[PDB]
This record gives structure tokens, C-alpha cells and sequence, in this order.
């Protein structure tokens, strides 16, 4: 699924990500923009040999089970597929794991580069929340 900026910002708060960890909603609206295009099907493979799904990119070297990464930690405890949903309830618990490591958002190179600084507020602009 390729959600609209407003209908994955009001998924995003019905999952309880605004102002998870201290991150305002648009936060996770711009680093779902640049990771992923919003498109819960984005899969992209890293030099390492792990690979990066779903909405918010989540990363088969620690997050979640590929099958063919080897040494996953699979902390999410899930099958990276679960992350490619309609349904972005798996993402979004894996990713309140994820911001709770220890470095927040900064675990997402594309926020750190793209959003992090930035008028955030600017991605929630309009929808009616
Ligand atoms: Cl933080
Ligand atoms: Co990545």
C-alpha cells in the first residue's frame, strides 16, 4: 500500500506515535517519507547483505528474521515480511523498539539527513487529525 501523507499521519497517531520517545508525529511522517516513499512494500538491500523493509525501512541485521541475513538478532521477533503489511501495526511496534535503543531517530540515517532540524511540523500540514 502507498498510504497519502495525512492518512499514514492519522495511522500513525492511532498506533501512538505522536510524541513517542519525544517525537512529534511529523518526525515519523517525514523519515517514512524518505525512507520508503510512504509504500509499505519498499524493500532495499544494504552493502552488509542485510536488507531493509517496510514503511520505515526496519533493517533484517538486528530487527527482524529475512532468513537470509546470518547473525539477525531478530529483536522485533517477527518475519521481516510482517513488515511489508497493508497493516503497519508490525512496523510500527518494531520501530518503538528501535527509537528506544539508546540514539532516538537518529537509527534512521534518512532522518538524521532530511528531517532531523527541519520544520517537521510542516508534514501534518492540512490533515485533519
Ligand atoms: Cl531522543
Ligand atoms: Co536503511
Amino acid at each position: 500500500k502507498v498510504f497519502g501523507r495525512c492518512e499514514l499521519a492519522a495511522a500513525m497517531k492511532r498506533h501512538g506515535l505522536d510524541n513517542y520517545r519525544g517525537y512529534s508525529l511529523g518526525n515519523w511522517v517525514c523519515a517514512a517519507k524518505f525512507e520508503s516513499n510512504f509504500n509499505t512494500q519498499a524493500t532495499n538491500r544494504n552493502t552488509d547483505g542485510s536488507t531493509d523493509y517496510g514503511i520505515l525501512q526496519i533493517n533484517s541485521r538486528w530487527w527482524c528474521n529475512d532468513g537470509r541475513t546470518p547473525g539477525s538478532r531478530n529483536l522485533c521477533n517477527i518475519p521481516c515480511s510482517a513488515l511489508l503489511s497493508s497493516d503497519i501495526t508490525a512496523s510500527v511496534n518494531c520501530a518503538k523498539k528501535i527509537v528506544s535503543d539508546g540514539n532516538g531517530m537518529n537509527a534512521w540515517v534518512a532522518w538524521r539527513n532530511r528531517c532531523k532540524g527541519t520544520d517537521v511540523q510542516a508534514w501534518i500540514r492540512g490533515c485533519r487529525l
